């Protein structure tokens, strides 16, 4: 089991080029199942999740290749089942379901359990699919979908905001008969990205980015070329990296507009931030961050995907900070890890009360999920001494070359083996 050996403290400064959004490349890769014609998805990050996705696609009968871009040929998709062995490591696997039934009249996906930040119920996916006319069956640890003829447009009122379900529903609706309305749709930039991708294929979608998405189904989707938007969470992660280390950083290939809340939060922490068309600069001026209050919520609010990072920020900030996680139920795994590093925090249900300390101490800590893993590595960067982050495979799933990137920023980091 690989681990990150990190030597701190090290001020994180310099530049980083933001990779394509894992969160947009994923739903787009899946949406590509809808494409009858060649598809080119550009700016796709090199992540384990992308590999897993590519493998899954291939299993379905998709022709897939990659470098920067991922080339997809789903003309011959002829296998409508995503087996446990292929979906097991990735919650996003559910995305194969919608495209499959929407295009093929049938699909089945083994239910992945998802990472420990919280359960992965897919009731909203099923809900929307059912609304679209699909018959859903939960059997054999599988979610089975079918429909006679085409899916049918429907007015789908989402009682909960779901990034994943919004993608499934939006995607599936592009092939439905008639118009679909997704009320209370997730607004995430990844939804906009996926919607734009769909449109590039011939889909009729509007309202993406707003709480109301309108899809006018079409008989079939063609092909196209689409560039995945920058990874806002990667961007936020690097920003925080500088923000907690008294550093200065410039994020290249960034999309400032996808980070309003995070940037404002960083400003609250005292960061000197500037933004350009495709870049974001953060300058701490050697300053310690100021503690902040964070309430995660659906886009455009503060992203739960920045939660662990901000917890860290608070933990080394000046003052008492409060972080409320409203999206996931088990997303405080990083807290004990950080406390082992000398952090001071109390958890009250979905809120973590942070008491920033001047300095962390290197420790043996364990990555439990994507964001937390990255958080721990950052903590190792600024902590005094040696930090060993175990199970970095977590980070490999969703970060492209974080090791290289961190190194380029001055981090003393090493990937080691040994369970
Ligand atoms: C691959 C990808 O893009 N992952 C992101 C996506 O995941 P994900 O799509 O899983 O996020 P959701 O928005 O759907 O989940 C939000 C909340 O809704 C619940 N829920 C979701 C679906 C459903 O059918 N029923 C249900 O109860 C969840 O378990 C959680 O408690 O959005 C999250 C919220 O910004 C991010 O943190 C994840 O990194």
């Amino acid at each position: 089991m690989d681990k990150f050996r990190v030597q701190g403290p090290t001020r994180l400064q310099g530049e980083v080029t933001i990779s394509g959004a894992k969160n947009a490349a994923l739903p787009i890769l899946f949406a590509a199942l809808l494409a009858e014609e060649p598809v080119e998805i550009q700016n796709v990050p090199k992540l384990k999740d992308i590999d897993t996705t590519m493998k899954l696609l291939t299993q379905l009968g998709t022709k897939v290749e990659r470098x920067g871009s991922v080339w997809i040929d789903a003309s011959n998709v002829n296998n409508f089942s995503a087996p446990y062995d292929l979906v097991k490591t990735m919650r996003a696997s559910i995305w194969a379901l919608g495209p499959l039934v929407a295009r093929f009249g049938q699909g089945q996906v083994s239910l992945p359990g998802g990472c420990a930040i919280g359960a992965a119920p897919v009731d909203l996916h099923i809900f929307g699919l059912e609304k679209l006319g699909a018959e859903i069956k939960l059997e054999e640890g599988y979610v089975k979908a079918s429909v006679n003829g085409r899916l049918k447009g429907a007015h789908i009122v989402m009682d909960k905001v779901s990034v994943g379900a919004t993608v499934t529903i939006m995607s599936a609706a592009t092939l439905a008969e008639g118009t679909t309305i997704i009320e209370n749709a997730a607004r995430e930039p990844e939804i906009v990205d996926t919607a734009n991708f769909l449109v590039a294929l011939g889909a009729k979608i509007s309202g993406q980015g707003t709480d109301r998405i309108t899809i006018e189904g079409v008989e079939r989707l063609g092909g196209g070329v689409y560039r995945v938007l920058p990874d806002r969470i990667e961007t936020g992660t690097f920003l925080v990296a500088a923000a907690i280390s008294g550093g200065k950083i410039v994020c290249r290939n960034a999309q400032p507009d996808t980070l309003d809340a995070v940037l404002a939060k960083l400003r609250e922490a005292g960061a000197d931030i500037e933004t350009g068309e495709d870049w974001i600069s953060l300058d701490m001026h050697g300053k310690r961050p100021k503690a902040v209050t964070v309430r995660t919520a659906p886009h455009p609010a503060f992203p739960t995907d920045m939660q662990a990072q901000f917890t860290l920020l608070n933990l080394v900030a000046e003052g008492t900070g409060v972080i409320t996680e409203t999206i996931f139920e088990n997303r405080f795994m990083h807290v004990p890890e950080l406390i082992r590093m000398g952090a001071h925090a109390e958890i009250e249900s979905n809120t973590v009360i942070c008491h920033g300390v001047e300095k962390l101490s290197g420790a043996q800590v364990m990555a439990t999920d994507l964001r937390a893993s990255a958080s721990l590595v950052l903590a190792g960067c600024i902590a005094e001494g040696t930090t060993v982050v175990d199970r970095i495979y977590h980070i490999d799933r969703g970060y492209e070359r974080i090791e290289d990137k961190l190194r380029a920023l001055g981090a003393n980091i090493e990937r080691v083996k040994g369970e």
